[PDB]
């Protein structure tokens, strides 16, 4: 089970994909419901993400079947389709998934953060950083549902720095146009949902606190974080997940006027990503950064909730610390982070001491030595 949000609203998710090409945005939706008598929604819904995960993994396609046999009827405790709760501007928080995720995989994070009144836009990247993504090819394809399907790329190791920083290049302008997607929702621009769902997107008029939006990504997407802050201003802050700093440019280290929260694991880290998180610091520049004691990389995503203690452990899927330990101490951290620094009237700052790595399972800063 992926654990239900700890804030007090229900919590509803659906699917928006505008344009239907590949130039498009593609994201899930996780908001504040009013009501909590729905379905559940369908945690990884179409076998061919499957396949994906499998070429990720580097096995045969058949392991994709069998994943798919594992996983493929799991649900994510959020209503499909349920209505907005309706009567309260929410904040907007953009969530960038990793290397070969996929905009459905973060449902805890984002279920937590819809719970405590925020709506979170998962966007799902066309920059085959995606273990899967799809669209449609044209307008007729998006009427009968012809879906057109776009797989990770394997990199050369002689296209490693080129292509990455590419990659988190487009995943920073997917960031923006979802933004823009939402604002222009939010200011009742009709907008014809490519997939026939039963979610009138009407009702996000008038329903975003306009200028509270953060960004936050797990990986590859704590590199889009950055990214998307130093192109794009309208985030007015960023929280990067066990960030993989090495699609970033040279430039762009000076480049981050806005506030940014560093929550890492503890076993992933090495020097040469901590050396370059510490080249986003200046003296003028508010910086935080924690690190969550018995914590992997994989404690970040979903799949730390999909499978036994023991079977978790071995996949390197779980740490030492309990999941939902850790995923309380991400969350709520970064609760209070965005009370700070977009300015809400919430009750967030009960976890200020969070942010400095106040905690028996925080560690304050990095536990990694440079030089
Ligand atoms: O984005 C990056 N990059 C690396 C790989 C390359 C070296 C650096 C680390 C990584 O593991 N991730 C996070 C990937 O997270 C998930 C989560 C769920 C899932 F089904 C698939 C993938």
């Amino acid at each position: 089970k992926i654990p239900r949000g700890n804030g007090p609203y229900s919590v509803g998710c659906t699917d928006l994909m505008f344009d239907h090409t590949n130039k498009g945005t593609f994201l899930r939706l996780y908001y504040p419901s009013q009501d909590n008598d729905r379905l559940d929604t369908l945690w990884i819904p179409n076998k061919e993400y499957f396949w994906g995960l499998s070429k990720f993994l580097g096995t045969h396609w058949l392991m994709g079947n069998i994943l798919r046999l594992l996983f493929g009827s799991m649900t994510t405790p959020a209503n499909w389709n349920s209505p907005l709760r309706p009567g309260e501007k929410y904040p907007l928080v953009v969530f960038s998934h990793g290397l070969g995720a996929f905009r459905t995989l973060y449902s805890a994070i984002g279920i937590d953060l819809a719970s405590h009144g925020f709506i979170v836009a998962a966007v799902e990247h066309r920059d085959r950083s995606a273990s899967a993504t799809y669209y449609f090819k044209d307008q007729s394809a998006a009427e009968i549902g012809d879906k057109s399907w776009l797989y990770l790329r394997t990199l050369k190791q002689e296209e490693e720095t080129h292509i990455r920083n590419e990659q988190v290049r487009q995943r920073a302008k997917e960031c923006s146009q979802a933004l823009s997607l939402i604002l222009d929702i939010d200011h009742g621009k009709p907008v014809k949902n490519a997939l026939d769902l039963k979610f009138d997107m009407e009702q996000l008029k008038d329903s975003i606190d306009r200028e509270k939006i953060a960004v936050i990504g797990h990986s590859f997407g704590g590199a889009t974080v950055i990214q998307t802050l130093s192109e794009d201003q309208r985030f007015r802050c960023g929280i990067a997940l066990d960030a993989w700093m090495f699609p970033l440019g040279d430039e762009v280290y000076s480049r981050i006027p806005q506030p940014l929260f560093f929550i890492n694991s503890e076993y992933f880290q090495y020097p040469a990503n901590i050396i370059k998180m510490k080249k986003c610091y200046s003296p003028d520049k508010e910086r935080k950064m924690i690190t969550i004691r018995g914590s992997v990389h994989q404690n970040f995503a979903d799949f730390t909730f999909a499978t036994g203690k023991i079977i978790g452990h071995m996949l390197k899927l779980k740490g030492d610390i309990d999941s939902n330990v850790a995923i309380d101490l991400s969350n709520k951290a970064s609760l209070a982070f965005l009370q700070k620094h977009l300015g809400l009237h919430k009750d967030f700052d009960q976890w200020d001491c969070l942010i400095e790595g106040d905690d028996e399972n925080l560690i304050p800063g990095t536990n990694i030595n440079t030089t």
